[PDB]
């Protein structure tokens, strides 16, 4: 199966090309991705849809090698490397790679994100579906467990039915955090929306 | 504050009287109050914007709003594209009104096999922009209005669906659904065995 791989972080139309001529195709997004190719971690949709579905996170030295090669060459040691990242953020992303290939981090969950939410609701849903999650179009009725509804501000005066149910109000940062390293704690993130 | 998103053609002028007016450039469609836009097109960008109902203008609405001074009001601008609305048999003005009444898939569970075309994201996309649930894996239990779309090479894993009675469809019920703002899943019935 021909690599559909995605760039970010860096336009590198060397390594596009590359990966055209050695019958590759270019992705559309990560969630459409075989491979993603980036230079540092980041905590961007591309990046997060990458690392929830498990995919390769590989450096530009990837295509570089290939493209000497004349093909696509493994990808195990092209792992993207970014020490700083990893203890800024506090997570290794091989252990949090390993964790999305065993099962993605959102799987059972039901989310639904509140309109005035940042980053953008849209955004957020790409994310959730690429950790195995549901993305939920309107605000849930009804409790369930892993249902929950990340909110802001703005949108408490619009919290009451989930409040009556008992459905988690849960700041952004549960999802962009947690994906980031594959780790879900709804617990610390919970808002306070009478304050 | 308006958030513009355009499609089509790249529009400077057009950009810099949406940031001049007070307003922003959207990064998609899902996130835009309006979308500019030349022709009735089968785009994600365009099928997420008509699923929501929001105004599909053509490039004289920024034209005639930065000569006035402010965002005018969007009624008199409505894409007009006779010819593609012939292409495709609908109406882009009552589409419209269909999808402010509301929306196309409220209600609806869908996924979408892995190698249906196009691609499962942008159908999820599309799903969710017209008020419906996009599965993010086959369901094991029958429900009304839970679907699957899928494919020929796909055939091969859709032994449960066809278990529980799950309709198995094409994903033109959803690119011509959108479009013309109808579901209607008959149709659009795929035969697995065949």
């Amino acid at each position: 199966t021909a690599p559909k791989v995605l760039f970010t972080g860096v336009v590198d139309a060397r390594g596009e090309r590359a990966v055209l001529a050695l019958g590759g195709s270019l992705a559309g997004s990560a969630a459409e991705a075989s491979h993603l190719v980036t230079d540092r971690i980041r905590r961007t949709v591309k990046f997060l849809c990458a690392l929830g579905r498990g995919i390769p996170i590989l450096s530009l030295d990837w295509l570089h090698q290939s493209r000497k090669a004349g093909f696509f060459l493994p990808p195990d040691e092209y792992v993207v490397t970014d020490p700083e990242q990893e203890k800024n953020f506090g997570f290794s992303l091989q252990d949090a790679l390993s964790r999305a290939r065993e099962r993605r981090l959102l799987e059972g969950y039901e989310i639904y994100v509140t309109p005035g939410v940042q980053p953008p609701p849209p955004q957020m849903g790409e994310i959730i579906s690429c950790c195995g999650g549901t993305y939920l179009p309107s605000m849930p009725r009804s409790y369930k467990p892993q249902r929950v509804v990340i909110t802001c501000p703005q949108d408490f005066p619009h919290c009451s039915i989930p409040l009556r149910v008992g459905l988690p109000l849960l700041s952004p940062e549960f999802l962009l955090t947690g994906v980031l390293k594959q780790e879900a704690k709804p617990e610390a993130f919970v808002l306070s929306p009478l304050e």
